[PDB]
């Protein structure tokens, strides 16, 4: 019983003015299980419009962080109520197992309860005093919403990473379209549901699904939107910046990347082996910061590997439904496909499939694929270089540390990084040296809303989550006042 | 008396590799009274490389801001040592009075002053940690240059834009190539001799001079450069973003704009005339933030007219080196029949030429233009919406409060806005409602270096100067680590 539901704009149910609908596929058996509205440019026109008013009215942009706060921990808290509905939409449409959805629901609460303060702390930060050298001017900063904000969320973690930016967004007293995958919609429009039950004033949040081209593109280039957060693959984000371009509007962008993981010999290796998968076959590889270029010190490789490979065999590759199941299906036909050809190129291209590379030999049904391994990697290699975002990983040797260094900084992208060892002063020295975001240090992938979150290079720029999240959707603004009443007495008179 | 210099390159001076160069007028002639070398994308090419090379080196990068706050002071203190040769050189080069240029390189001395300081207080910044939930991680944050920087500084204010952007990315740790305009270069060229007197490492600053496409747009596109800090025309803007975006490289952008200037009945009308003199007239009209549309309350419209063009006919318009002068020509033929095509369509329009539109009578060389006030303007009218950079004043009465915002923010522009009313609840009021960065209150155009500064909407984005300006050559790395030493527990051996 998967929920139907039309385009959440100003607070109603709308229908696309074309009234187009397209497919929610469960990735698991591969066939329909419901629909979903697909907006157009028409739709988009309208729900900027319905942002446009909801800004203006004097019940949401103009009142304190302290009074949107409310709405925000309501918001958290009526999520919570209904956790085991959207845990369980999450894990159908997406994907992903069980066990990782109920912890991606648990976060966007703690997500908003986040904001919730962070809105909060706005207010004590409005007029503060900015020192001048001139005792007849003072200066204080205000800060105010930018105004409406298009937010464009990727479909691994399809409600989570649509937190990530309205949460935020809402904080600092903006209005927003969102515009979730068409990959992974359910959750997202549910969320609208949640925002009539805490009476969210109308058109505060305006959520359109459908596809990019089709409903995305036209809200990164209206003209009444005001900035652009987008989270997806670095093409699709050269696209929405050159799009923002012809309106010099503001951007925000984190593009996934090729992020490596290094370890060094003194490691406990079981539990090292551990983050590995973790950081590489979590949300079945599908992870913007995944950890796919694992560079293992050459003196343990051979053990490093071996334990790898059976830790791989004994992830339990099931129905998400299923107890104990430790990987599920990849999103999509589309994104299977890639992945198997990203697989068999490899191969031609001379490296190793050391395990795996195939479907799952006990599901002849649904878009899964087994753990994979690659060894006999040359740096010229494509899976050395291209994004996966599939279950693959790729293992390298190493000298010493200068040759780790320049091997893991050997991408164009610089999303994360992870580093392993027990010299502690040999992890600040990598931890400096990495071309990167953010670095995990005997660990891969823990995201704590509290710390900011982004990359560098090709992976985009920005950052959101902690102190940093809010700012974004904030325009800082200077008030400098003569207090003198004396004449300036730069001209004569 | 005017230098000969060539490009400045990994701290030495080179030819252009096609050796080209562009003249350098005195705008109050008309007299070629020099030349600049004229770079191009081969010299780009070098300049970068140059950069990266002493990006990587261990002399400034990874040092402490204590340690590059040294060099910032030194600069300073060099710049105040030949403030005479510096001022003079702005002077016939820019062609704005000898009194403003004065202003404008103390400005540059307290420029490297104050971001020494933020240098210095980066220090304290690194590591700060960031509290967790889960007692099994610790997290904190670094704050490292991002790389090599293209900055893109304005002629309006020559050595002191530039400042703003070489200032905060010297204090970041980041090495520059600057590409100052060519209308106005010479001083930015004598500063590669501050750079070199003071001992800054060979790299970390590179001057290439010449025209926008041939040194300008290849700095932009450059792979290797991570940034890019541009200020000059929204058109321009736009296309330096839209390149920017095909390596989806970060971007700030200060785009001028066309600012309000709203004057209340409750006001002393000698003293805002004098406001509003300044902030339309001053640097010869050639102001990003000029405050060019005056809205004058409508009871006192008449007086504050007439009594503004008295004003305005006392300012002393003159060779910019004779005592006294308060007005100069502007930069170059270019903007003098741009300014006057401006003037001239606005009276096809149907508005009227109050007082000025003429060249005046008494100067037959030079690019000199009257103060211009156009007064019965609609706002239908191009002299309304474009930004003509030329000492021009729009002029429109209002009766309500509500009616004065209204007009104030009929602008796809926001860099800044001058509210004048004794009536500092209501001047509180104005300064909430008005949809720029930047508001002055009974007052008009006073930047310090202490506030941030920056525009919205299609003035652009990002904030620059203050505690803001610094963080623009960051790198925000969240480091996180597991220091539990026992198993993640989530996958089963
Ligand atoms: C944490 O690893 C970041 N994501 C978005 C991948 C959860
Ligand atoms: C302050 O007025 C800003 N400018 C750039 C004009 C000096
Ligand atoms: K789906
Ligand atoms: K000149």
């Amino acid at each position: 019983p998967i929920p139907a539901r039309q385009l959440f704009i100003d607070g109603e149910w709308r229908e696309p003015i074309k009234k187009n609908r397209i497919p929610v596929i469960n990735p698991s058996t591969e066939e329909i299980i419901g629909d979903i509205p697909a907006a157009t440019a028409e739709d988009v026109e309208v729900a900027v419009v319905a942002a446009r008013r909801a800004f203006r009215r004097n019940n949401w942009s103009a009142t304190s962080g302290a009074h949107r706060a409310t709405y925000l921990r309501a918001i958290a808290a009526k999520i919570t109520e209904k956790k085991d509905h959207f845990v369980k939409l999450e894990t159908i449409d997406s994907g992903k197992p069980f066990d990782e959805a109920v912890l991606d629901i648990d976060d966007v609460a703690s997500c908003f309860e986040y904001f919730a303060g962070q809105a909060e702390a706005l207010d004590g930060k409005q007029k503060a005093p900015v020192t001048l050298p001139m005792e007849r001017f003072k200066s204080h900063v205000l800060r105010q919403p930018l105004g409406v904000v298009g937010l464009i969320s990727p479909w691994n973690y399809p409600l989570l990473m649509a937190t990530w930016k309205i949460a935020p967004a809402l904080a600092a007293g903006c209005t927003a379209v969102l515009k979730p995958s068409e990959l992974a919609s359910v959750t997202c429009l549910e969320f609208g549901e949640v925002c009539n039950e805490v009476g969210l004033p109308p058109g505060v949040l305006n959520i359109l699904t459908g596809l990019g081209p089709d409903a995305g593109a036209p809200l990164v280039s209206h003209p009444d939107v005001d900035k652009i957060a987008f989270t997806g693959s670095s093409a699709t984000g050269s696209k929405v910046m050159a799009s923002a371009a012809q309106l010099v509007k503001p951007v925000t962008l984190e593009l996934g990347g090729k992020s490596p993981i290094v370890v060094f010999e003194d490691v406990d290796i079981d539990k090292v082996v551990e983050w590995t998968i973790f950081g590489c076959f979590w949300t079945n590889g599908q992870i913007c910061s995944a950890t796919s270029r694992l560079l293992v010190h050459e003196s343990i490789a051979a053990e490093f590997v071996d334990k790898l490979v059976k830790w791989t065999k004994n992830i339990k590759i099931s129905d998400p439904f299923e107890e104990g199941c430790r990987l599920g299906p990849v999103i999509s036909k589309g994104q299977y496909d890639k992945i198997m050809k990203f697989i068999s190129t490899a191969k031609s291209e001379g490296a190793t499939i050391l395990y795996g590379g195939s479907r799952p030999e006990h599901l002849k049904k649904g878009y899964y694929i087994e753990p994979t391994i690659v060894t006999d990697i040359s740096t010229s290699m494509q899976i050395w270089k291209e994004e996966v975002f599939g279950p693959v990983l790729c293992v390298k040797t190493f000298s010493s540390e200068d040759e780790a260094i320049a091997l893991a900084n050997d991408t164009e992208y610089g999303l994360a990084a992870a580093v392993f060892s027990n010299d502690l002063e040999r992890c600040e020295r990598i931890t400096k040296a990495l071309e990167v975001g953010a670095v995990w240090v005997n660990c891969s992938q823990p995201c704590f809303v509290q710390a900011p979150w982004g990359g560098i290079k090709r992976s985009g720029f920005g950052r959101e989550l902690g102190e940093w999240g809010i700012q974004n959707y904030l325009n800082i603004k200077q008030v400098t006042q003569d207090i003198s009443d004396e004449p300036w007495g730069w001209y004569k008179s």
